[PDB]
């Protein structure tokens, strides 16, 4: 589980949305495993806006903090799981990195803020669902 908590919004994977989630929505992409919905306390994650390739990332399933490399966000095939079928999933950023379903949700940054959540993962590998280049996600 986890989310990121910028300005009035709160962006989760889509997978993990709550009911309060979908009758507060912003936007949602099944492709890309995002969902955002408003808040309305005020957070305090800033959205990194760059072309970094390295961070950090939260493992829950660890309750640790690991440095990975990440490929740049691309489309890439996902097997099938409890709550999609075999798929390709879009923004996508693979890692060498220990992951497990539940650890979904947990931040990736960079030195100029945070950069995604995971959202797939699997035999060392795991996956994160990029967000800069939600641009709206800085304003209104
Ligand atoms: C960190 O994720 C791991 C790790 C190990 C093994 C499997 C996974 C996640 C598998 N999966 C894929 C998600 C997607 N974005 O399509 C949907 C929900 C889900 O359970
Ligand atoms: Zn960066």
């Amino acid at each position: 589980s986890g989310a990121i908590y910028v300005g009035n919004y709160r962006v989760v994977n889509r997978h993990l949305a709550t009911h309060n989630d979908w009758a507060n929505l912003v936007w949602e992409d099944s492709s890309r495993d995002l969902l955002v919905s408003s808040t309305t306390a005020q957070g305090c994650d800033t959205i990194a806006r760059c072309d970094c390739q390295t961070g950090v990332y939260y493992c829950s399933s660890r309750r640790k903090h690991y440095p990975v490399s990440f490929s740049k966000p691309s489309l890439i095939f996902v097997e099938a799981s409890e709550y999609y079928p075999a798929r390709y999933q879009s923004h996508l950023m693979l890692a060498v990195g220990h992951s497990e379903p539940g650890d979904c949700g947990g931040i990736l940054r960079c030195q100029h803020g945070v950069v995604g959540i995971v959202s797939t993962g699997g035999n060392g590998l795991v996956g994160f669902a990029d967000v800069r280049d939600l641009l709206w996600l800085d304003e209104e």
